[PDB]
């Protein structure tokens, strides 16, 4: 029995959604994405776990008058993507970028409906950029910011305490994506990470620092 699903106001517009899944290596894993809000219309910026937190997320905002009008999802892993055949299934658009869909592919998953590539793509003119700073956690990992707020959701490759499981992770590339990362976003005023706490743009600089210290060891 999982701890419920929690959605908690951040700022104007912008909501952190967190699930939780049983993993046996430490226990119950919480995991943060977000619902940012455009003009009563809802984006999902990455999904829950499971079809059924998908589906409570989805009906907490729609029964709040939003329209939810698409996912991105951050990375491959089911932490980002575990939503996206429930999405699919009601035919709301989902997103990912072309070498997550290829990740999603090898590994027998269903895919995002759009697709992306790029170092920068708009999902929301001037209101939702998604960055792909290079390999880090994973081959494909993105991070989605949010100008109007200084917002940035960095998800899976925001890891300042360490790097946890390296199994997908490139640790040569990391330090380089990282330092693009902070360079690029380096006047966040929120840095939301995928499994630990809400912090300031210093997380950009741990996570600079584990990144440089992992490829060391
Ligand atoms: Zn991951
Ligand atoms: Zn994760």
């Amino acid at each position: 029995s999982l701890p419920d699903l929690k959605i908690e106001k951040l700022d104007e517009g912008v909501y952190v959604h967190t699930s939780f899944e049983e993993v046996n290596g430490w226990g119950v894993v919480p995991k943060h994405g977000l619902v940012v809000l455009v003009n009563a219309e809802a984006y999902l910026i990455d999904t829950p776990f499971t079809a059924k937190d998908t589906e409570k997320l989805v009906t907490w905002f729609v029964e709040r008058g939003y329209k939810i009008k698409g996912s991105i999802s951050s990375h491959f892993h089911s932490d980002s993507t575990g939503g996206i055949e429930w999405l699919n299934s009601r035919s709301i658009p989902t997103y990912a970028s072309e070498l997550t869909n290829e990740l999603l592919k090898k590994d027998g998953k269903v895919q995002a409906t759009n697709s992306f590539s790029g170092v920068n793509y708009w999902l929301v003119k001037n209101k939702i950029e998604v960055f792909y700073p290079g390999p880090g956690h994973t081959p494909d990992n993105v991070v989605v910011w949010l100008p109007e707020r200084k917002i940035l959701f960095g998800g899976c490759f925001i890891k300042p305490y360490g790097l946890g499981n390296l199994g997908d992770a490139n640790i040569e590339a990391w330090p380089k994506s990282a330092k693009l990362l902070k360079s690029k976003y380096g006047k966040a005023k929120l840095v939301v990470p995928g499994h630990s706490e809400v912090g300031d743009a210093s997380l950009l600089k741990l996570t600079l620092e584990q990144a440089v210290k992992g490829l060391n060891e």
